[PDB]
């Protein structure tokens, strides 16, 4: 009804992506019909490359190294993939659903959004966490 998210799957990988067993570096799901359920995956970053597609949309969740916060020695963040060739239907859905799975976050630090494959670089998401200081307030919002 309205929208159905299967965060149940991501969850299993969300916190398990921190275990020394599965190893599934990250997991991505895509709006299949009227529900959000696993669609692709990755055991390493190189996969995100054979997995990135400007013609698809999905969220990503990989554990990046922090080399600082001795906390589990590692950072946790989610990434959004907005392909530039998907229908307009799922578009309005991503907005409502991306907020659903986002509220079920309880094992990370911050989420990020992307619009290009070159933006999926590690030095890009790494320098993004080291920031952790939203100050666009003087930007009158966007």
């Amino acid at each position: 009804m309205a929208t159905k998210i299967d965060k149940e799957a991501c969850r299993a990988a969300y916190n398990l992506v921190r275990d020394d067993g599965s190893a599934v570096i990250w997991v991505t799901f895509r709006y299949d019909g009227a529900t959000i359920v696993p669609g692709d995956q990755g055991a390493d970053y190189q996969h995100f490359i054979q997995q990135c597609t400007d013609d698809v949309r999905l969220f990503a969740f990989v554990r990046f190294t922090t080399g600082d916060a001795m906390s589990k020695r590692s950072k946790f963040a989610l990434i959004t993939w907005i392909g530039e060739d998907v229908s307009g239907l799922q578009r309005a859905k991503t907005g409502t659903d991306k907020t659903l799975v986002k509220e079920v976050v309880q094992n990370f630090a911050k989420e990020f959004v992307i619009s290009d494959r070159k933006e999926l670089e590690e030095d890009f998401i790494r320098s993004e966490l080291k920031k952790a200081g939203g100050a666009n307030y003087d930007a009158q919002s966007e």
